[PDB]
DNA sequence: CACCCAATTTTATTCAATG
DNA sequence: CATTGAATAAAATTGGGTG
């Protein structure tokens, strides 16, 4: 329910801003609503990802996102740590937008990746941003 | 534990065709 | 003139392995 609450909140935002994105503004009511549902559900799923997400935990740092910087340790006289190189300091892998793209092709079969990049992905990215911007949208819920 | 690197995937962009 | 899509290169990630 908290998940459904968050998704509906995102969906209201998405409907509000949908007019600004050529790939969705043109879509018919029901198809448009389903495309927005896909985009919001995937954006929220990505926002909620962590090292506890099955399969996501970085293999090299085991989720800490940290690793000793041996060159700096040797030249600075103390143990210095850097961001883990494999996960770029996150500790876990993200869900690429390509997953939402493939999900959306089930509703827009002729959607190509370049046209997705130009005309639909910006809405997806905006929904991810909105997840980060809204405190009420919880990453642990 | 942190690294290496080929293989693979993601991503935006070039260039030519469309309309 | 804007838009699109095949192709492509840069960047990100994965798989298999090591010192
Ligand atoms: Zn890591």
């Amino acid at each position: 329910s908290d998940k459904q609450k968050a998704i509906n909140y995102l969906m209201q935002f998405a409907h509000k801003v949908s007019g600004k994105y050529r790939g969705v503004a043109k879509l018919e009511g029901n198809t448009k609503a389903k495309v927005l549902q896909v985009l919001a559900t995937f954006a929220y799923a990505d926002y909620c990802r962590s090292a506890a997400t099955p399969g996501a935990r970085c293999r090299d740092c085991h989720g800490t996102g940290r690793a000793v910087d041996i060159a700096k340790t040797k030249l600075w006289g103390r143990v210095v740590e850097k961001e883990c190189g494999r996960c770029k300091g996150v500790g876990y892998s993200r869900m690429p937008a390509s997953a939402a793209y493939r999900a959306v092709t089930m509703l827009i079969p002729n959607l190509t990746q370049p046209t997705w990049s130009r005309t639909v992905k910006p809405l997806y990215d905006a929904l991810v941003v909105q997840c980060h911007k809204e405190e009420s949208i919880a990453d642990n819920i």
